[PDB]
């Protein structure tokens, strides 16, 4: 199957699969349950910044999360990531919803990768026809040029049960093995409403084989990253 | 047919079509005949140069190429080219060797394009597998990571009537219908040897349609970017 | 004397030194009279931003001024910036006021310069004590994290007969002699306020010798650039 | 007294002052004596490269030391800077020799801080005259374009008890109160050739108090950067 490090914006508590009780973000390697948690206080209604870092000689990869005047939350975890991607992969975002919901709205996002050759790219807004990403799921961009991973109505609600992907259409080389130092670094800021009393269920920034897809039965939970919950 | 705007590093002469009567360096709005030329001051068995700039303000499609900082030439055109390629484009270099020969080695490429959205890769060495390349026709990677985009032997001779081309993986958005400004610049450095009094046939540095590919009938004179001599 | 190239917003028009009769973007080499202009719709109370670049090989200086949803401005002047200015120089920003006013405030502000050695600083909020910028006349940064180029109440209202400049504190090396290409791009956000029929007077940015100071008798139409309208 | 971050590439073995017997790099944090080490396969004669790295959300310091066709060295330490340095501060480079001496020779340095406003430089030849560098004690430039910062003769040949530095001249701001995350990147590239069977003193990159100076008594084993060695 694929293989997948990510860093979950996790907003609905799965207790049953080892989510904390609370609203959380995370450090997701080749699982579902989390190496790494820390406490999110999530704020509906209001942008939110995540900023991303990891460098294979500190072998630490490192999440913050925050929204303007309030305070941060930060999630680390030590790993040497050579030991669990191929040496090529591709980068991108995910986001779902299940029998609760939430919009799941990216307003920009921008990511730096360097190997010792770099790529860098950063979007602040849309296009209708991004050629330059791969669409997966439901993912689609709308008329105010924002990047919509899960469904939005017409008029601007979340549906459930939704599951969607935006992958950079090239390939990143993230190690080699005459390699001294690789690094990467990803922003990208979100807009999360819901109508519902639990919003559910989460965003990630994720990396994989460049082949990845969309897994059978990822929905909700899952947030369209891994098969199973083990 | 694709849509084609290139710098050609032109090796050989070849009146027939409107060349100069001397190696030379050229603009090709959608032609190999070039727009604008200059009389290119050659080092062959050295390491070139090469810089490419343009912005749409300006207006103005400019080249230098340099040997180690030396031998300068220059070549300029204004041109909008908004009312020449699409909205989504690939980038890429191109060689051909033709009845004479020479090598079209990159040792390096780098690339960066900004939307008023942003992409920069750049490339100081050329992988045995490059995923983020699609390498076209004869063009390859060798085992002292350099791009050989036509044939050589396994000795480092230059084969001739060789073609090959490499472009970047992800498509560029150069322009939009409410741009303010858009902006790109390319370097890539080259070695050409060769065996011939005169060595043929030429690099290229060219934005294309995304789909573009190596027309029937391209070799020799026409850099692999054309299919005819209009 | 200083030596002075300046890109400038200037919003009131002296026609008795060769003003155009509307508000108006130019290009000024050495002199308050500048070489290009081009009509200006000012929109006093709306963010502005400008582009301006630069290429040695293009020999190009180009300006755009734009505000959301409207439409742009565009400026350019053919010019070897290497007969004008000096191998080292600083950047700067400047406004004045006369005995009509505006705000002259700045939200942020980059720039970049390569020599084929690179330089790049961004500002998207200035701090209380900006110690990597030397702040000349009236300038001053406030409470919002804005730079006030002139002189605002403490109620935001500006005030008349105001000058005021600020430098970026490192010199920048913008030519040398084994030098194939240089280049630079800046960009900045302003925002323009004022309670008079006709504002006055103007925003630049400009480039100068390192040691430049704001001349004696620079208030006014000429900008906190220029010792006289010559 | 300064404030002193520092990564030392320390040739010489002081071990009465908290040397591991061999050279070595070292995390130094407001002492000589390393918080971190690890044994470095010091080469003379051919040229090294220097990668440092660090996130406050990580809070790691981490460096990494190669040479063309050899195995690295690492080292890496955790530390919040925020509780060590103040919140501007200037950056630069160090070296020593004493009794025994090398060559400290500078070839490329490059630098990068971002604040959430950023800063970046890079030199691949350094200027005869750098007016962008606080050059201190013994540094200079020679007339190939490289930094030489402990004293050589007009033969290249180094001399012993020598010390330089050479710091980039605008301050950075590297924390603020509202800041959510801080990152910094360096590079240097380092040409060390010594006469001697065992080579000193040591180079380093550092971060300092914007107003730092070489302190009395700092040659040789305390590499320019400290009073004593507690
Ligand atoms: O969207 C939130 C969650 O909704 C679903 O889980 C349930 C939430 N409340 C329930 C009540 C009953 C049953 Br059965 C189920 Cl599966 C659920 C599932 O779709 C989960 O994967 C998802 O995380
Ligand atoms: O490599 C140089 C050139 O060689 C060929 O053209 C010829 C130039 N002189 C010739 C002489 C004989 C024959 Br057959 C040919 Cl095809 C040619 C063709 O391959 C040209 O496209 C190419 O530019
Ligand atoms: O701020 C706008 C202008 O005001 C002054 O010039 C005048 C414009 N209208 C006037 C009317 C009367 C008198 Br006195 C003066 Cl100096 C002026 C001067 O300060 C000019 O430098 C400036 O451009
Ligand atoms: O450059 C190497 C060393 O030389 C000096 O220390 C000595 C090393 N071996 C010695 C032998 C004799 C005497 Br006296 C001295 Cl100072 C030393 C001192 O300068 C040290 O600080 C330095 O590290
Ligand atoms: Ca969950
Ligand atoms: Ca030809
Ligand atoms: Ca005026
Ligand atoms: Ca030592
Ligand atoms: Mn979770
Ligand atoms: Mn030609
Ligand atoms: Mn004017
Ligand atoms: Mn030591």
């Amino acid at each position: 199957a694929d293989t997948i490090v990510a860093v979950e914006l996790d907003s609905y508590p799965n207790t049953d699969i080892g989510d904390p009780n609370y609203p959380h973000i995370g450090i997701d390697i080749k699982s579902v349950r989390s190496k790494s948690t820390a406490r999110w206080n999530m704020q509906t209604g209001k942008v939110g910044t995540v900023h991303i870092s990891y460098n294979s000689v500190s072998k630490r990869l490192s999440a913050v999360v925050s929204y303007s005047g309030s305070s941060s939350t930060t999630v680390s975890y030590d790993v040497d990531l050579n030991n669990v991607l191929p040496e090529w992969v591709r980068v991108g975002l995910s986001a779902t919803t299940g029998l609760y919901k939430q919009t799941n709205t990216i307003l920009s996002w921008s990511f730096t990768s360097k190997l010792k050759n770099s790529l860098h790219f950063s979007f602040h807004k849309f296009s209708q026809n991004p050629k330059d990403l791969i669409l997966q799921g439901d993912a689609s961009t709308d008329s105010d040029g924002n990047l919509q991973l899960t469904k939005v109505s017409s008029s601007g609600d979340p549906q459930g049960n939704s599951v969607g992907r935006a992958l950079f259409y090239a390939p990143v080389h993230i190690w080699e093995k005459s390699a001294v130092v690789a690094s990467f670094d990803a922003t990208f800021t979100f807009l999360i409403k819901s109508p519902d009393r639990e919003p559910a269920d989460g965003i990630t920034f994720f990396i994989a084989n460049t082949d990845t897809t969309i897994p059978s039965g990822s929905g909700g939970r899952l947030l369209g990253l891994f098969p199973d919950a083990n």
